[PDB]
């Protein structure tokens, strides 16, 4: 896909079973997803942003279909405003910016 | 360009006679400037992201350079933790995101 940017650059994805929306985010270096549960182990991590920061389980190792296109890598969960799409998986998707 | 997101896409800007560093940034509606005189009056703006809100000075029609391509659009002035470049002036600059 070619996406513009005149919208918010929402995309359909699956994780743990379940269908979301989620931001694909080139500002974003991990990827972060509202509370909800993933199997396996998990550490605390805090992350920073605008606003402040934002204290999250981080899960190694998860699997996320994002537009139709596999990726695995960590995954953040905790309480952000809305699903984000990291480069940690875009980049497994190929994603680029281009202009 | 084409810009992979194996690190931060990082680029330079020029604003006000400065050269800066900013993120490009699809997940941001809004571009956002660390502390930095413009000219004319501005508006109040509050911005929220993954942390909470904070309040920010719009200034309108400013004229940036982003990457070597000209914009000229509203730059919000505030406590970001970095530069941001957001769509409001990606699409000036005919970026879009692919994969
Ligand atoms: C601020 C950037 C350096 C980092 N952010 C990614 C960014 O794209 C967020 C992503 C985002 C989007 C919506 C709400 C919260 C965060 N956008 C954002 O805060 O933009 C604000 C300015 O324009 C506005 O439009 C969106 C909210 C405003 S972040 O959400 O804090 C974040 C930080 C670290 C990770 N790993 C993942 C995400
Ligand atoms: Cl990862
Ligand atoms: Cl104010
Ligand atoms: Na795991």
């Amino acid at each position: 896909p070619q996406i513009t940017l005149w919208k918010r650059p929402l995309v359909t994805i699956k994780i743990g079973g379940q269908l979301k929306e989620a931001l694909l985010d080139t500002g974003a270096d991990d990827t972060i997803i509202e509370e909800m549960s993933l199997p396996g182990r998990w550490k605390p991590k805090m992350v920073g942003g605008i606003g402040g920061f934002i204290k999250v389980r981080q899960y190694d190792q998860i699997i996320i279909e994002i537009a139709g296109h596999k990726a695995i890598g960590t995954v953040l969960v905790g309480p952000t405003p809305i699903n984000i799409i990291g480069r940690n998986l875009l980049t497994q998707i190929g994603a680029t910016l281009n202009f």
